């Protein structure tokens, strides 16, 4: 079973981490972000696999409902490793203005992508906390 990996840095302001794999959208977690309310380029949350598997899709849900709605990242990045080292992107995302709440962060892979660790990657200082609500991979 895959664990939370995320920037350690973000303090949890409401909701329970476990909240991000119990399989159910409506349950999510609201971070708190350090250096003056910013998340800077870099910062990640994602899934550590336990071992490599072959991915056919992951599907994240970024935001939440309520509380927060509006607090994410505008330019991130969906990326892979093998090792926790080296990075792979897979895709860039620019969700700047996209409607307040939940959005669902969903891509299918033809061929199977070989990872241990799969995340997202804020690409852009952002002045938000930040809150999400799952991270499931298809394999
Ligand atoms: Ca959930
Ligand atoms: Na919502």
């Amino acid at each position: 079973n895959p664990s939370l990996i995320r920037s350690e840095s973000w303090q949890v302001y409401e909701g329970n981490e476990a909240n991000l794999l119990d399989g159910d959208d409506n349950t999510g977690v609201w971070y708190k972000t350090l250096n003056g309310d910013t998340s800077l380029a870099g910062e990640f949350i994602g899934l550590d696999l336990g071992k490599e598997i072959k991915l056919d899709g992951i599907r994240f849900v970024i935001g939440k409902n309520g509380g927060g709605s509006s607090d994410k990242w505008n330019k991130f990045k969906l990326e892979y490793s093998l090792d926790n080292e080296s990075w792979t992107t897979i895709k860039e995302y620019d969700k700047t203005g996209a409607p307040a709440g939940k959005d669902v962060i969903e891509e299918s892979f033809e061929t199977p992508i070989s990872a241990k660790y799969i995340r997202l990657t804020n690409m852009e200082n952002i002045n938000k906390w930040l809150t999400f609500s799952e991270f499931a991979i298809v394999s």
